[PDB]
DNA sequence: TTATCACGTGATAAA
DNA sequence: TTATCACGTGATAAA
C-alpha cells in the first residue's frame, strides 16, 4: 500500500483494541471527513521497515517505543513536534521512552509491563517465588490442571526470569547504552533459562506453547496462572475466570524484571497526511474520550495521558502493573533491539526445544545481540568483488579456449582448460587436480 | 512437537470451529481419560509438511483435501481404514476427495464452497454479473460505503472469477489429471484477472484488501457484499449486519466457478495414537453431536455425515454454498496443487499490485504451477558436482602455490596464480584478465 | 536428462 | 577493516 492524501491509514498490533480505535477514526471522519482505515496486519514490526523504505506503508504505526528508534535511523519517521502545552499533557517519562537523537520520533500512548494473572478459584493464594512452582504444578496436575502457561515463543514473556538473576540486554553507562556490551551470556541469564528448561524438562511446561495457547488454557480454567500484559484483560473478563494480576515471582530472592514498553504512534516521513495525523493524535486519540474507547476495547496500561490515568491508576490491575513496571525497567529504543530481540528468541526457543543448552544457545545470543549489522555498501563492495573475480578469470579462460589449440574435447569445464595449460607450463594434473612439475 | 502415547493434538486452522472441536475433545477425554488438545497455529497446512518428516507435528491435521496428496505421496499420513458400515455414513463423494492412489488418506468433514455474501438493508437486489459491479460500487461511494470487498491475498477467493471464463487449473482427461497441462494462461483466465486489476484500476477495489481487512468492512457495514465460506456466517450474526447468501455473480455470462474444498482430517503416520484418533474422528466427531458442537461454533458448509447434513441442508444459507459448490469443481488433491496454488497466488498479487502486467503474471504462473520439483537426490546431484569441482581446482592451485616458485606476493588471489602460470606457458595476461599468445 | 558458470552471502583470517 | 575461497542453488543450454 501507498498512503494518499486526505485519507488516514493506521497499523496496530491485533493484540490491541483495534476496534475502538476504529471508533476514534470514524469520530474523526465525521467531524473532518477524513476515512481513517484501521489495520493489524501479521508481523506489522517487520513489514514496515520494508515498506516504508519507498513511501510504501501507513500513515501511522502503532508499536512499542523499543522498535521505533531503529525506524528513525533509517530516516522512516517525521519528527513529532506538537506544542509545549501538549507535551505537558503527558508524563515526560513517556516522552523520553521516544526521544532519540534528541527528537520526538513518536506519540507516547500507554505503559505496558507483564504481571502474573492467576485463577483465584484454583488458587487463592498465588505463589511468591518461581521455585515453588514446579511443587505447585505437582498438585494441579492431580487435579487434571496445571500450574503456569505462557508464551514461549517470543522472548518478551520470558526476559522477566532472564533478567532477574543479573541478565541484561544492553548496558547503560555514562548517559547511554554501550552496544558492544551485551549481558545475556552471564551467570544471571544463565540461571534463569536453565530454571526455564528445568520447567520443560521437568514435564511443566511445553517449548511449543505459544500466545494463543497460553490464552486459551488459562481463559478456559485449564491452567492457574499465565503472565501476560493488560492488553490480555478484557478476554479473560468475558470467560468463567476469576482472576487476580499481581507482582510476578522472585527468582533466587530477587523480583523478575520485565522490560516495559511504551506502545507509541509514530508518522510515516513518506505521508502527505502529517498534519492530520497530527491533528487526529493529539485532539482525538490522545483524549480522555479517545482513550477510553481504545481502552474499553483492550485495556491500554497505564496511559501517557495524565488526565485519563488519574482515572485507570485506581484500577487495582493497573497498580499491579506499575508495580511490575518498577520492579523492571524502560526498553532502549535504539536501532540495536531488533537484532537483540531476534537472538534472546532464538536461545530461548533452542533450549526448550533441546536443539541447543542453554550455555551454548546464549553464548551465540550474545555474539549476535552484538553483531554489528553490515551496510549496504559494505554488502556491494563484497558483491562487486566477487563479480570482479570471476570477470577476469572468465576472460583469461576465454583467451585460453580461443587460442590454446589445447585438444580439448567438444564440451569441458575450465577445469580442463586449466589442466592443459598445466601440462603445456611442464606440468602433471592427476584427476583430483593433484598437480606437480 | 513430539505426540506422545495417551494424547491427542490436533490441527484445525484459526477460522474453522477450534473452540467446539476442543468440546469434542473434552468429552472424549470424559469418557476415555485422553486429553486432546485443539491448536490452530499460523500456516499449519506449511508447517505439517516441514514436521511431520521427522516424527514431530500432531496427531490429527485438519485441512481441505487438497493438499493431503502432497502428504501421502512424502508418507505423511496414516492409511484411513474405516469399516464399510461407517464408510455408508457419509456421502461417497466425499470419500472421493480424499482417495489418493486407490486408498483413503483421510477422513471428510464438510463441503466448503465459497458464496456471495451482501448486506440485506444497503443492497436488497444484490447483483447477478460481475460487469455491474462497477456501477454499483459509485452508487454506493457517494453513500460513504463500497460495493465489494473480499480476501485478494489468497488465490482461492479470486479463482471462482478466473475460472468463470474458462481459465483451469489441471485438465482432466481420461480418468486423470494432467499435471503438464495448466491452464492458467488461457483467454478465459486473462479475462477474469483483467476484470479485477481493472477493478482495482477504477478504485472500486484495494490491490491490498485481506482477509481480516474485507471481514470488518463487511461486519461492520462499510461494505454491501464479500466472498467467502460458511466459517464467516458467524461472525456476520453476532454483528447488527442483516445479511444473505447467495449465487456468485456471472462473468461473460458465465457463472463463477470457485474450486470446492472438502474439510478433511488426516492422522500422522507418525503417531502412537492412531487408534485413538480413529475412535475420536468416527465415534466422537463424525456424528451429529459431535458436528454440531463444531457447526455452532463455526459453520462447517454441507457436512459429510448424511444423518447431519439432511438437517444442515434446510437451512437456506446451506442451499446457496451447494447451488455455488455445483457450478464449481471439486479440488485436485495430487501433490501438485501446493505449487499450484503458489503461482496464483503470486499472479493475482503482482497483477493487482501493478508490479506485473496480467499477460506476464498468467504467464509465469503457468510455468511455475507445471515446473516439476526437482527431487532430493537431484539437489543432492548438484551439490556434489559443484563441490567436486572446486576441489579439482583447489588441488591444482595448491599444487602451483607450493611447486611454481611463481614469484607472488605475500597474499594473492588463485587468479594471480593463474596468471604466473599463463606467462610461464608463454601467454600475456592484462589486468582485466584478457590473454593471449 | 546432465552440464557449466553465475550469483551473492557465509566461513574464516591477516592485519 | 579488507581479503579469499566455500557454498548451494539459479540461469542457461546441449542433447
Ligand atoms: O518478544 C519480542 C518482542 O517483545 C516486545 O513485544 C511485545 C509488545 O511490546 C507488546 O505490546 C505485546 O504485543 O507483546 C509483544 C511480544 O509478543 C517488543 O516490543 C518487540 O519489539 C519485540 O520484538
Ligand atoms: O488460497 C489458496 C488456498 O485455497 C484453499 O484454502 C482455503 C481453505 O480451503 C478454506 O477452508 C479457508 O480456510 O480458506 C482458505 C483460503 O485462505 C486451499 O484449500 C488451500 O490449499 C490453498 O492454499
Amino acid at each position: 500500500m501507498k498512503i494518499e492524501e486526505g485519507k488516514l491509514v493506521i497499523w496496530i498490533n491485533g493484540d490491541k483494541g483495534y476496534n475502538g480505535l476504529a471508533e476514534v477514526g470514524k469520530k474523526f471522519e465525521k467531524d473532518t471527513g477524513i476515512k481513517v482505515t484501521v489495520e493489524h496486519p501479521d508481523k506489522l514490526e517487520e513489514k514496515f521497515p520494508q515498506v516504508a523504505a519507498t513511501g510504501d506503508g501507513p500513515d501511522i504505526i502503532f508499536w512499542a517505543h523499543d522498535r521505533f528508534g531503529g525506524y528513525a535511523q533509517s530516516g522512516l519517521l517525521a519528527e513529532i513536534t506538537p506544542a509545549a502545552a501538549f507535551q505537558d499533557k503527558l508524563y515526560p517519562f513517556t516522552w523520553d521512552a521516544v526521544r532519540y537523537n534528541g527528537k520526538l520520533i513518536a506519540y507516547p500512548i500507554a505503559v505496558e509491563a507483564l504481571s502474573l494473572i492467576y485463577n483465584k478459584d484454583l488458587l487463592p493464594n498465588p505463589p511468591k517465588t518461581w521455585e515453588e512452582i514446579p511443587a505447585l504444578d505437582k498438585e494441579l496436575k492431580a487435579k487434571g490442571k496445571s500450574a503456569l502457561m505462557f508464551n514461549l515463543q517470543e522472548p518478551y514473556f520470558t526476559w522477566p526470569l532472564i533478567a532477574a538473576d543479573g541478565g541484561y540486554a544492553f548496558k547503560y553507562a555514562a548517559g547511554k547504552y554501550d552496544i558492544k556490551d551485551v549481558g545475556v551470556d552471564n551467570a544471571g541469564a544463565k540461571a534463569g533459562l536453565t530454571f526455564l528448561v528445568d520447567l520443560i524438562k521437568n514435564k511443566h511446561m511445553n517449548a511449543d506453547t505459544d500466545y494463543s495457547i497460553a490464552e486459551a488454557a488459562f481463559n478456559k480454567g485449564e491452567t492457574a496462572m499465565t503472565i501476560n500484559g493488560p492488553w490480555a484483560w478484557s478476554n479473560i473478563d468475558t470467560s468463567a475466570v476469576n482472576y487476580g494480576v499481581t507482582v510476578l515471582p522472585t527468582f533466587k530472592g530477587q523480583p523478575s524484571k520485565p522490560f516495559v514498553g511504551v506502545l507509541s504512534a509514530g508518522i510515516n516521513a513518506a505521508s502527505p497526511n502529517k498534519e492530520l495525523a497530527k491533528e487526529f493524535l493529539e485532539n482525538y486519540l490522545l483524549t480522555d474520550e479517545g482513550l477510553e474507547a481504545v481502552n474499553k476495547d483492550k485495556p491500554l496500561g497505564a496511559v501517557a495521558l495524565k488526565s485519563y490515568e488519574e482515572e485507570l491508576a485506581k484500577d487495582p490491575r493497573i497498580a499491579a502493573t506499575m508495580e511490575n513496571a518498577q520492579k523492571g525497567e524502560i526498553m532502549p529504543n535504539i536501532p540495536q533491539m531488533s537484532a537483540f530481540w531476534y537472538a534472546v528468541r532464538t536461545a530461548v526457543i533452542n533450549a526448550a526445544s533441546g536443539r541447543q543448552t542453554v550455555d551454548a544457545a546464549l553464548a551465540a545470543a550474545q555474539t549476535n545481540a552484538a553483531r554489528r549489522k553490515p551496510s549496504w555498501r559494505e554488502r556491494e563492495n563484497n558483491r562487486r568483488r566477487e563479480r570482479r573475480r570471476r570477470a577476469v578469470a572468465a576472460k583469461i579462460y576465454t583467451g585460453l579456449r580461443a587460442q590454446g589449440d589445447y585438444n580439448l574435447p567438444k564440451h569441458c569445464d575450465n577445469n580442463e582448460v586449466l589442466k592443459a595449460l598445466c601440462v603445456e607450463a611442464g606440468w602433471v594434473v592427476e584427476e583430483d587436480g593433484t598437480t606437480y612439475r
